């Protein structure tokens, strides 16, 4: 039903329609990435943030689909349309995912505020006629040493 | 990789193993239940608990494999294994997730300590022979406890 | 010589008598329990208490036992006796242990006084006319009792 | 599973893997000779100490294969085999009951610190090549009078 | 027995796995830089920080290793396999060693801390995407910094 | 490149030349030993001391050594001699591996100092003529006498 995964973080999805499916790491990358940098944090007991605590579901939620798809070519007799659906997922879904995903994690990493003020500017990159915008797009940066 | 979406909410599936696959009621219910109860709390930009966050996620991805199940439908000449798939989420997934989803709410109303208080007894009750489980069940309800 | 596992806790053999030698349940069960909410808390250093320690030896004297149990079968070619005494163990001794084990953990959740004043009670259930006990057995849940 | 009876004490088995078999007292002493120091504070409500306690469920434990044995040599006619248990059990567990027991008991005579801080010592001993250490091992003795 | 040589240094083996095993430089330079660099420092009777004494060891345990393969040719000049060794070596487990080795000399000159931050705010450069990730990978400058 | 394990403890390998190569302990009673008295005291993140650090090192880069020991027998049956591998090793190397080993665990136990004094005794119990050598040899003294 009409609910929204991020109005929690002052954030929203119709904000984020704006990410090219052409941005993000490799699912794998940023799953590695992730649990590489906050393991031992997660493997916690310790609801920190309520990023952590979100977070843990998607991971899991998806390490049930890699626990999926491999009860899928193991147990199909259909060669042509078992590759099929692996494109859906690894695709138009990798994309639901590491769209999420990719948030949380470097968020938890530039707080949020430092994040928001982020997508904000870069929304109005991409929603630039190619023409018209910098080759140099604008990058996550943790802000300057100046408090 | 180890990681157990209940160390959290100090718990374990290790745990929840206890109860009959077959205990936690259908989703349908579930939902037409909780959201029928929440929802304008949740549409919201306040997160009041951790548990609260803890649906969202489970309820969408959710709603991403049943908006999932129905387009397989539209896309998949082979009525075989096209109907088998749905064999493995209504009851294979619906597991994995009618387990905890049902979980969280329930903390929702008792309380997180409430709850915990809850299973153990309840795996008491199971793991009893037969010829000594009370017919009756142990339950949730709300403090019938007194005033006083 | 006379020395009870029980007087340290209150308690004696000369009791549990009451309970149907048939009442405490399959090891298995409550191994696959125990363990699975309290190891961590148990390849620990510290002993919180005696019913913990209590524990520790059973559990080994057990594993010990069908540590011993799997290697009968190893070295042992006639079948006729070798398939025998496990009959007077995951039997025999299924009381002795089953009915030790269990004890311990359950006050490890509600009590030691907590216990005591569990077997008592039951005690007078089993021993009341068929025609007297209601078909509700008397257990073990945590306080449903209230909050006010 | 994964779990010392003596991590408890600030001790292991991996510990005690050294000593020699021939070390120890024939169970039926090291029984006799505990409850004989012992008896009256055992058969008692006090779980005085941990090792107390603990002890007690290894005697019955025992007194439950003593009690046992006894049920084989009555109700078996194998003649050939039901002398090959006895053997496994008064040799290879005498030992994992001895090992045990000799434990506790002296060392409910020589708190444990007077203790650990024998087998210590003790461990290099036999670890040292037969060539190399006194035919006179390392004793357990109550630590001198002068505190 | 499991246990890690960074949960000392405050890190992880995991973590390193975040990066390439193709980024680590050869073996045969490190030692060059290194030792050519420190010598004095090492052939001292200081353990002027675990960082040196730790590492050390890493060297003879692996000089060991090219004192090992070299004596791979004085007795086995066998079947193809004077070749298919070194290579595992080499390309599994001279890795393990560059990879740890690499670090701790970076350290010794940039700090503990300095170095922690680059793989993180680093290891993410490279599994970010092109167009959307700075020029250049931020690389090490002593005097600026910690957290 | 020439470089001692040992300088860094006021002591050296040159050090113990002196201690009969059939002295230290298999490996195996060794590994036992310490992991049965500091497994929770390494996979530890506090460098307790320079010590603690040291151990560690030699036990993983001889973990890969027994990782690999048994690699060399699966992915290799030439001659009489993937085999033979383990009669250099558990003769001239598992022997300096033993040998450091060792080393540690006691000033572990013992003080290094008090540990240095010890080699130093030996360094001539040894040293010393058969007939005129003693029956008793010296050892770890945490205090007790006869």
């Amino acid at each position: 039903m009409d609910i929204d995964p991020y109005k929690e973080f002052g954030a929203t999805v119709e904000l984020l329609s704006f990410l090219p499916s052409d941005f993000f790491p490799s699912v794998r990358d940023l799953l590695d990435t992730a649990a590489a940098l906050y393991r031992d944090a997660l493997e916690s007991p310790e609801h920190a943030s309520p990023h952590h605590t979100a977070l843990r579901q998607a991971i899991l939620a998806w390490g049930d689909l890699m626990t999926l798809a491999t009860w899928v070519g193991t147990n199909l007799e259909d060669p042509a349309s078992r590759d099929l659906v692996v494109s859906y997922v690894n695709t138009n879904v990798g994309l639901k995912f590491r769209q999420l995903l990719w948030f949380h994690i470097s968020a938890l990493t530039f707080g949020r505020e430092t994040v928001l003020e982020y997508l904000v500017s870069f929304g109005v990159w991409i929603r630039t006629p190619p023409a018209y915008r910098p080759p140099n797009a604008p990058i996550l940066s943790t802000l300057p040493e100046t408090t």
